[PDB]
């Protein structure tokens, strides 16, 4: 199943943030609309934050997170939570290797803000 | 029910990290074996990452978040999700105020590292 | 924080499913549009289906779950969760007595059907 | 990613419970330590309950869900989810067609019970 697809509510503000724990050096696209809307990229075994940024969802609403180790997409789990019927997150995990930790970039996104 | 309390695999390294939305400056502990192991703290509506770090979840692995806004305790909602069997995220929300969007302090814990 | 009420799309069927897991019989109210929707009734100490119905969200799209021993509410968790952006869960635990297994009535509310 | 199979506490009793939305008869296996434990089939596009059970994790505590159709196995989804730290679901959506709303056979796994 595609994983790493989210629909938000149009125009809408998120936070997205990505988290490294590999050897590799990870790269996260977070796709607006089909087009790269931030990249964030770094390499940690430790859970460094390897970027975080506010975005906008736009006129579709569709987000999605993408994540590659040397041109190599890896291998994406996702899920999509909601507390209390009010507070959004779309949560990313990724494995680039053998180990399937898919720790390797871990993504969080969260709305709304404000 | 009790909010922000989970039970993780006993010693073992996982990340908190912490995210603002509200005009209140958010306080965030972190406790692990009922003694205070983190504490984060700043004040944005733009989702700053105010705090984050790698902790152990000691003998016993429980792990509580706690949130106040100058001594005053918000209300916490949270939840625990698994993916692939694997990948362990525990998610906090508070509210600080009366507009329940409960982002006010959200508190995100994921394990394992490495 | 409130617990037991979902946001579905307008206009949509959805399933509600009810487990009794108590000594206690259980009364489980489904409402829709704060109007009584569905009404389940029974006692099990072995996760007996108590009760499923397929119900529509109508205009509002405003689904609670209540739950009561005697006229006495049970406290209630819940969240909702969605798989590959497209399948819903709404979910309900609660609770009768003392010792916080929050399973004395389980209702699981999913969507899309057909 | 490999979905659908969940490590529950050893020696846990927990519920199975399959739902179908789809022309075509579902059929869901449920193993325990790698044996079939539980099946059910069924057709129905109107979210029948095609069967539930309750089981025992036993010594390994490992289960998996399966589904086909006519002998195929249908595209998995699933996650596990925690409430108040007491509760769990385990949630499998499935997928026997092109249309992608992976509700053909749904199972939702609970525990504790009792
Ligand atoms: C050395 O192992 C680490 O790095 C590899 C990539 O080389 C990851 O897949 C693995 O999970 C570890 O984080
Ligand atoms: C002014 O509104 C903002 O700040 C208050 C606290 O004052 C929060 O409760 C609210 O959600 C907003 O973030
Ligand atoms: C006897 O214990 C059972 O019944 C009570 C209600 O009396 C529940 O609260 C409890 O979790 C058990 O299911
Ligand atoms: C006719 O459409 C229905 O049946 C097919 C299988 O034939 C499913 O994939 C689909 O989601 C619908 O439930
Ligand atoms: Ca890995
Ligand atoms: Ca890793
Ligand atoms: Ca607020
Ligand atoms: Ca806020
Ligand atoms: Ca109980
Ligand atoms: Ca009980
Ligand atoms: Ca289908
Ligand atoms: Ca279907």
């Amino acid at each position: 199943a595609t994983q790493g697809v989210f629909t938000l509510p149009a125009n809408t503000r998120f936070g997205v943030t990505a988290f490294a724990n590999s050897s590799n050096t990870q790269t996260v696209n977070v796709l607006v609309n089909n087009e790269t809307a931030a990249t964030f990229s770094g390499q940690s075994t430790n859970n460094a934050v390897i970027g975080t940024q506010v975005l906008n969802s736009g006129s579709s609403g569709k987000v999605q997170v993408q994540v590659s180790v040397n041109g190599r997409p890896s291998d994406l789990v996702s899920a999509q939570v909601i507390l209390t019927n009010e507070l959004n997150f779309a949560l990313v995990g990724s494995e680039d290797g053998t180990d399937n930790d898919y720790n390797d970039a871990v993504v969080v996104i969260n709305w709304p803000l404000g």
